[PDB]
DNA sequence: ATCAGAATCCCGGTGCCGAGGCCGCTCAATTGGTCGTAGACAGCTCTAGCACCGCTTAAACGCACGTACGCGCTGTCCCCCGCGTTTTAACCG
């Protein structure tokens, strides 16, 4: 959420896919953007 | 709670066949030597086993609740035991 901190507030317009918490958040995630429109993923390791 | 009585322990006596000691008579155990070799010891390599933490999530844990079944109780009936009588096949020689 940090790096985000960063994309927030030292710019906008490029939106960002985080993964975190339970499966439930992410299958709102990965089954909104299912379909591949973003700009930006931040993950972290294991979520690869 | 108690005597009648049937089974059992206890004690004294007796007869016997197996336990225990003896004596030749081996033949395997002991000794003395060799001879090759399995493993004891030192050394080297490097693999898997040890500890630990980060991080996620399927499983365990605690709890509320219902009802399925374990268990106690009762009645029934049937079948196996205790005993007498009779027969036969085990036993012993």
């Amino acid at each position: 959420s940090n790096w985000s901190s960063e994309f927030a507030k030292w710019a906008p317009t490029l939106r960002t896919i985080s993964f975190k918490g339970s499966p439930n958040e992410r299958k709102a995630k990965q089954a909104k953007i299912r379909a591949g429109e973003f700009d930006v993923v931040l993950t972290t390791f294991e979520y690869i």
